[PDB]
């Protein structure tokens, strides 16, 4: 076929889409030589979903020429628990498909399942979004990230993240009382993968909508780390990185 | 109580009314499991409101079954502007009720303000009203199109809206002279919030009351992008989305 | 200068480079009196690679006081592969410089090649990360480990590693089949250089991700034989020694 897109653990695909399902309906899955772009907005229209999974992330990979895949999430995640984890899952469709192919292939025995998923017709233009330059940059655990944003989300629509020298602080206000949390870089001897680095190019004041950190966090499910990229000028950058690719999320400060 | 609704911003209902009370008197608030929906029709009769705010849309949100409020937006909005922005809000009551309760909480100190406002009886029967496809789809900074609006109807009382491939023009004649707009689908990498998205699958030629766009951009108060769906069999809908609900104007063309 | 790194052999950083740059963009050498260190992240923020060179493994080594390089590894290996592997290569640098000058002197003639890299500024906080003990410790021929590493991930993104008393057992279950490779402790007495040792603490039971696997083994490229130290609480250790010196990878198992 046109494009056959093996990724060696179907898990992989389905924790994929969970960054992406439950805050956006639809989404476009470009196609090409170099590995596939999926882009949507939520609902809303404020936060923008963009990933990016290289040749690298498949075991094997082959897309001649750029195909274009609308589908609906809800109905693709029905059929993406479809497969067993230690399942493979192969991408399979032709020139302009209407609809596209779910491969998936025991790792044990002798068993495919094959699925045919009717494909939605989407606009669809995307933005490659990232700044050259932002004013601070800084990494951590995702589930740090996650437990962070849902305690004080229970306080507060609103999320003031505020970087200083060797400071990062997210402070909320709420009715029952006020939150704030400090981290401070820090590189774990034992634990690496659990430190917190920071690089401050100018101080940063901003404060952004919990409800839309509540989405970002479920791209936990493809990282143990999260790297945020802020600026007073562009909006912020959430990015889970994989092997060989990476699942973004930019959201505009409140004000 | 049997319906217990929490913003937790109070701006957020004052933006939801702010999008109304200028061209609707009365209107009724159902209540039901899954959230909100308030519809009104414009003193005129030619403008339908509609209004649905999701469960997600709250901090806290139960209504076991349907509660009616029939609410005088004058006075809805006397005391609306009774938060301090800061302070949540829960709008309570009961079977039946009488009155609604605004609660106000402060997210600073211990103070609590509750607000009782008598309720109107109010027909009323609702609907749904959008098509299953429109003939063009189109997205744009709702600021944008607000200035497109303001701009024009300084010119005249009718505003044609032409969309052709890739161009959505609009256009007013006046005794002074003339103006046309042209926008082009544009993705801005910087800023995507500012992008605009054209689908069209025919064109459209159709002519709309200036006055009527004029209460509809009133909408910008709730999202910093609208959705426009136009045809030439329905009436065209004005689409201004929140996290979780959306206000809509459904409004027919002139001619 | 500053800094005065003398290379006997230029393709002896070549190849210290080629252990690095097909998984890791960015990296900062701390220079220092005793040496070089050099660490980096990958891309998907999953392995840590760390390099020390100390003072005996250059002809001629001096830098009096810390110097910090931070280079684009693209950009260090189109211009390392610049030696004629005979050549001498001396990295040279001044105090918080912004270039590193790579000088090339050739061991047959009389000529020297000068290039002059800019560097990049980069955070950069290090993790010197290995335990004091590990449950298994084990050294095998970097040759062996490469091929069951590229055997195996042909089947498999997971590749279960398997210690139990003198066997050392690797793991892949695929769609097309399985593969088991065990490995016992084996000193050999006419090439001693490929025997396999076997130090075992307790028992272990691990899976890593082959796709990360297949980047330590570039490791090859500095060492006829790599260390293993695996422990149920700590990343994994692989460790490919030089003449005073060593690349490290650390790497956390999938679960
Ligand atoms: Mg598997
Ligand atoms: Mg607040
Ligand atoms: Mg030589």
């Amino acid at each position: 076929h046109m494009l056959e897109a093996k990724f060696e653990e179907a898990s992989l695909f389905k924790r994929i889409i969970d960054g992406f399902k439950d805050c956006v309906q639809l989404v476009n899955f470009q196609c090409k030589e170099d590995g596939i772009i999926a882009q949507a907005v939520d609902d809303s229209r404020v936060l923008l979903v963009s990933l990016e999974i290289g040749v690298e992330a498949f075991q094997e990979y082959r897309c001649d020429h750029p195909v274009t895949l609308g589908m609906d999430l809800t109905s693709l995640s029905k059929i993406l628990r479809c497969g067993n984890n230690t399942d493979t899952l192969t991408l399979i469709a032709d020139n302009t498909p209407d609809s596209i192919i779910l491969l998936f292939e025991d790792t044990k025995k002798d068993r495919i399942a094959e699925y045919s998923l009717k494909l939605m017709d989407i606009d669809a233009d995307f933005a490659k979004a990232e700044e050259l330059q932002y004013d601070s940059t800084l990494s951590l655990p995702s589930s740090e990230f996650s437990k962070i944003v849902r305690d004080l989300s229970q306080l507060s629509d609103s999320i003031n993240i505020m970087i200083t020298k060797e400071t990062i602080k997210f402070v909320a206000d709420g009715d029952i009382g006020s939150g704030s949390v400090i981290i401070k870089p820090f590189v774990d001897m034992e634990h690496p993968e659990t430190s917190i680095k920071l690089e401050m190019d100018q101080p940063v004041d901003l404060t952004f909508g919990a409800k839309y950190l509540l989405d970002i966090i479920k791209g936990s499910s493809l990282s143990d780390r999260v790297g945020i990229r802020l600026s007073s000028e562009a909006p912020a950058l959430f990015q889970f990185d994989l092997k060989s690719g990476f699942l973004q999320f930019f959201l505009a400060p409140k004000f």
